[PDB]
């Protein structure tokens, strides 16, 4: 029930994925240098970088909004590929899979805390 603990699993969860080479295309912003047309089609970029960064500020209140900004990374790149077979999309469903499976108990622990917070 320890309603601050979702944080460190967090940072340890962002270890892991920035180890895991499935990760390298999405460790930093997009580079619009390389993307020219990226703002066109996408209007809020996002990246593992910048996730750390807010979670190391104090700038997210819950896992709930750490969540929401991962799954913007991989919405991201679906809404960016040119085919569901490009290698850059690739590796984002198995990152996004990886990651869901192991922010699943992060969530249900600090939901659980919560409710018992308030019981
Ligand atoms: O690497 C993030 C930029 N991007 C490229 C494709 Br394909 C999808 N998103």
């Amino acid at each position: 029930y320890d309603i601050q603990a979702w944080k460190k699993q967090c940072e340890e969860l962002l270890n892991l994925i920035f180890q895991c080479e499935d990760s390298e295309p999405f460790r930093q912003p997009v580079d619009l240098l390389e993307y020219p047309d990226y703002r066109d089609i996408i209007d809020t970029p996002m990246d593992f970088a910048t996730v750390r960064e807010t979670l190391e500020a104090g700038n997210y209140e819950s896992p709930m909004e750490l969540c929401k900004d991962v799954r913007l990374i991989f919405s991201n790149s679906k809404a960016y590929t040119p085919s569901k077979r490009s290698r850059i999309y690739s590796m984002s469903l198995r990152l996004s899979a990886f990651f869901e499976e192991h922010i699943s108990s992060v969530l249900s622990d600090y939901k659980s805390a919560l409710r018992f917070h308030k019981r």
